[PDB]
């Protein structure tokens, strides 16, 4: 039954890929669905129920089947997992519940759309998504445009029941947070939260410092594949280089200069997440885990468990270090 | 999980806790508040895994059982079956009473709980003994009703797809079904007193950080007084809910003495419309049944017992704000 | 210490106002109104001599009765304080100036000074000085005003002494028109004044209250601490319930007083042939409800948490159940 | 004090026992010993002193080596437990005498005592003093008996003193029984004669087990501890793990000292060349699956969560893999 596994929505480690296959792919529906239950989040609201699941379906529905890793079970999987992360001891009671969902509903969108290629392939494409959105941030531009535009089909209202200045505080937030998921912001994010571990009081007592928090948040939720039980952190890995991958052929077809990681024919994809838990993965987690000691130390050994599992194996670099 | 499905699960969060909310889950579940409280009961504590109880089984089973409470009844009927297999369920997990029970002995206390008034009429003993029902021709005038509410929750086990204890070796059946026995036949008035000064024994030369229990008498006699006392644990619950369980019994109790009336009969205690005083009734069975009662169990599990036995006084002083034959009948007792 | 740390709660419903007064030295009134009055700025604002102000709230929590069960101190600080969290009612943000906002705490503090702990018609039946100087006619309401204005003018005492004329002059008729609503004789027709509001109700671009003429301010002003005086049954329950044990202290005082002298006893003043629980309800179903319902749909959904506890309340007080013509003709 | 709460859950499959051994201060194999006697009334029963029984379990358990990362007192401590959990399962209900449950409880407890952590073949071709001993034969198991039974007669630790002769000869005859048949070399005719049992199984009036023989009451009793020795991968994922983290560090200790001494390198114990999830889908679907399928057939239904858990635990391994001649030959 799917209602068992549903059971664990509120741990580290949900059985997603069985959650996708027993919905029948609906596990963005479910997952989303049961968070806002267990959150209350359809009173405190007014969140029609239809209305809800509509609209879900709507999202979920603009997630590519074809994509390998940015579809909906990567979507369901940020979502359960900032889910988790917003219910840490060291943050009890610090977020309102809009800024709950806030995050929430920003980690549901982040991908939403996702062809399953770079910004830079977009942009050498001459593109018309890069050239509506002047080669900056494009996908993640996209990712929320889309994410807002679908409130606007049948019954797809989910925020209808908000005064104007709920809408208006939940639009800059969920913006502010898709936006920071854009990778050349986080060297600076990584920055801003290293400095915010050293002078904190937890409380947060001004915008700046809410949203820097739930910024970091979703975006560990979104690096989090490897601080997973370490059989679905090697789904992840699967997929994400199938996807990879794909561009690469893709690439080459075109007589492109292959991406970091898209070459199937000169693939490390064991040293590329060595790579990826020692440059990126690792310096955020650990930052995560001091400014919220010692709540996600688990979290943080899985982690060390699975880059020590992924080297024992080991028979774009230069890109990891920038 | 639809939406009233999710208000219900949020009720039953409660379960662990004296004073649920028993008549909006009983809204909330589409009247089914034994099947729900049940299953509840028996997940939290792990019964299933346990007993190898299968869930199709167990929920066929408990829907079966609350089809065998009386709908038209207004105290005896599911509704209170529930509040006693909870109330059990509480008084169980006491601190003092912490690892001193089986999983079994806890299965017998929870499922005599559940049974031990399935398919009540709403009238006493007495009625049925006077009127020459089979009831009473079968069971020789001696706890007609007790004797047949265990008939029935053992009975029931034998639908199809309803035997929970299919899995129960001989040795674990028998243990069980002789523990369920003492325990309902427990449940008849006219063992209270016995019930009760053993009770009073056990206080007396009780040995303890929890309590120390060894043999089959001492075991099943706390266990029989447990229910006993989750049977009689109206008064102790909060005003809301305990001014309901009156209502109630007292609608039960009129209907009788309507009964006895048209048939000329002699009116029972308390079941008198043109003549009863609600109020007065209370006082004198917390004052000679329920206080007593409840003031050896805290003695007995103290001082875990002490806000329930201070809600008891409160109401007891409550109903004495708002102030014969039923002082015979509740002193005999 | 101890008081500084519950004292943190003043911007919520449900403030410990009663363990308050106990850690201040039965000071509640004081301190309260010196916590809101810096919490938003209104001594820099307004050029109140910090001396000035405390001496004037000790003065004028002087001048409540410590013998009076309701409407003492206790009372008055629980009615400003509950003014300054409706007034910080999302659907009013930036709306009310810092004069209005002066305004409506200073009235709220006032709006009880120098009760005797009796009705406006015991006063009358008796021929009180007070009622034969003020016509029968908001009695005490009228006094209240007097004494919280004649107080400006002790020993440094004047808050308002470097208010602009304008100002003053315009903070005083607020400040009157505020407290002659609380008159339970103006309740019928300040509530159906509110309901024609809301029918006929402007909003800002931002989606707060747009209030653009006077007539409409005040109204405002005037409900909302007519919600503030009536918010006892919307309280948490241990609040509430100590507040209707206070009320019928004093009513069944005024009820003893009655009978000493042949006189009538008022509705709720009998303590021999008394309906507490039954009269709670009566309070919430005809005259709090009604005036919550309204208030909650000016400022929708804003006041809702609050609508749910006076809903909840009612329920238990009705549940404990074993006057209603006065109830019912207001 | 934190002990206390872990300790309830000794009557159940799954105890936290590394968590014990912190709180006790590495004394696993002393408190749960006591706390099973204790449960089980067996100091009552044969008169055992409580001092006797904790010095000697201190004795026995300080000869279990700390150095040695599986085979140790926390191995010894949850074997005991297993053995005491699997005792008590439904389908055995008043089949074993309170001395044979003594004997297998102590022979769980002596099990691996003075363990090296290394195998018989290794004592064998180094001409290990132990080898002579042993005629080459068990050496280990024989070894383990010897000084659980040789510690009684260290000072307070005779825990049998009040035992008569025919009680002291049975359960020792029953405990070295019991030990030897932990040789793997015994694996497959122990597993035989569980299947021929099985087959051929008699229960009571009452649903229980009938023996009515002594060579099949030691063939449980061996098959018991058996099971209870070879249950790591039955248990809760996370519980396992450890399991299997100690004992491939202890295999790979003493394949480091056959490469350093020129040995040939056992299987499972080449560091370099080691598939650490390959080896326990092996153990399980060699050696632990066909004993507790049969066990779990013995007892039914009593052990079915136990049989689905390995089931789960087997399948997670399998997704881990990125000897076998060994495994297949028990
Ligand atoms: C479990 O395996 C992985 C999962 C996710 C990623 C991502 O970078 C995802 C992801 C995200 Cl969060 C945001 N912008 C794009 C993607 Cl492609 C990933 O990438 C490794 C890696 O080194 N990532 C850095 C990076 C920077 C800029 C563009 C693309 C990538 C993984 O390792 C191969
Ligand atoms: C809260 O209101 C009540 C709830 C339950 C009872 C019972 O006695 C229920 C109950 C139970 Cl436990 C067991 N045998 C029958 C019933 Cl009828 C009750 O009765 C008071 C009272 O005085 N009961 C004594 C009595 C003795 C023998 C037969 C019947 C009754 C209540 O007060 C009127
Ligand atoms: C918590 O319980 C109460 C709290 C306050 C009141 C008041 O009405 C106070 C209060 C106020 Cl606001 C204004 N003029 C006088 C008083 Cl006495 C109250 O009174 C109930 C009630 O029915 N009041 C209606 C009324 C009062 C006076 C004149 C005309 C009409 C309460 O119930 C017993
Ligand atoms: C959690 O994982 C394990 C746990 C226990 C064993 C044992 O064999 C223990 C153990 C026992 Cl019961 C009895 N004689 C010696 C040991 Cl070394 C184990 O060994 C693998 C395995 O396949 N075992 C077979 C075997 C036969 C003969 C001698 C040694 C081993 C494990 O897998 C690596
Ligand atoms: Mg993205
Ligand atoms: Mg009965
Ligand atoms: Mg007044
Ligand atoms: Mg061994
Ligand atoms: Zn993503
Ligand atoms: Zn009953
Ligand atoms: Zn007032
Ligand atoms: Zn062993």
């Amino acid at each position: 039954v799917l209602a068992k596994e549903l059971e664990d929505v509120n741990k580290w480690g949900l059985h997603v890929f069985r959650i996708a296959e027993l919905s029948g792919n609906r596990p963005l529906t479910v997952i989303m669905h049961t968070i806002f239950q267990e959150r209350d989040l359809l009173k405190t609201f007014k969140i029609p129920v239809d209305t809800l699941i509509t609209y879900l379906m709507t999202l979920e529905d603009h997630y590519h089947a074809d994509v390998a890793y940015h579809n909906n079970i990567h979507a369901a999987d940020v979502v359960q997992s900032t889910h988790v992360l917003l219910s840490t001891p060291a943050l009890e009671a610090v977020f309102t519940d809009l800024e709950i969902l806030a995050a929430i509903f920003a980690s549901a969108i982040h991908d939403v759309d996702h062809p399953g290629v770079s910004n830079q392939f977009l942009i050498n494409t001459n593109s018309e998504l890069a050239l509506m959105y002047n080669d900056s941030s494009v996908l993640e531009n996209h990712h929320l445009a889309v994410g807002f535009k679908l409130l606007q089909e049948e019954n797809c209202d989910i925020f209808q029941n908000l005064t104007k200045k709920q809408r208006q505080s939940l639009r800059k937030m969920v913006i502010d947070i898709v936006l920071a998921t854009d990778m050349s912001k986080h060297m600076n994010l990584l920055a801003d939260l290293k400095t915010m571990v050293e002078t904190k009081k937890l409380l947060l007592d001004n915008y700046s410092d809410r949203i820097q928090v739930l910024q970091n948040m979703v975006h560990c939720a979104d690096l989090s594949n490897p601080t997973k039980p370490l059989q679905l952190y090697r789904q992840w890995t699967d997929r994400i280089m199938e996807e990879f991958f794909r561009q690469g052929d893709r690439e080459r077809e075109r007589g492109m200069e292959i991406s970091p990681m898209c070459d199937k024919h000169n693939a490390s994809v064991e040293k590329s997440q060595v790579g990826f838990i020692d440059y990126i993965v690792h310096p955020l987690w650990e930052t995560w885990a001091d400014l919220v000691h010692p709540d996600a130390q688990d979290i943080l050994d899985t982690l060390e468990d699975n880059r020590e599992w992924y080297q024992s194996t080991i028979p774009t670099e230069k890109f990891q270090f920038e």
